[PDB]
């Protein structure tokens, strides 16, 4: 190409493209955005059932079943055995 002060396409050649490979060359962060929630679930599940403990049904059912004997049995007053 020159064919005057000696074709390149050697040493010279190496440099300058070294030269602008390195100054174009860096990083590389081409767009970045890792990391994604991924909770698309939810249960509040768990096994209990502790006992009730002092059953409020209980004891009313037999206060009542006690007071109606009573009032039954009053009424009658007479018995076999």
């Amino acid at each position: 190409m020159d064919r005057d002060y000696s074709t390149p396409e050697d040493e010279e050649e190496l440099i300058r493209k070294a030269i602008e490979l390195s100054l174009k060359e860096s990083r590389n962060s081409a767009s970045s955005e890792p990391i994604v929630p991924v909770v698309e679930s939810k249960n509040e599940v768990k096994r209990q059932e502790i006992e009730e403990e002092e059953d409020p049904d209980l004891k009313a059912a037999i206060q009542e079943s006690l007071r109606e004997a009573e009032e039954a049995k009053l009424r009658s007053e007479r018995q076999k055995a």
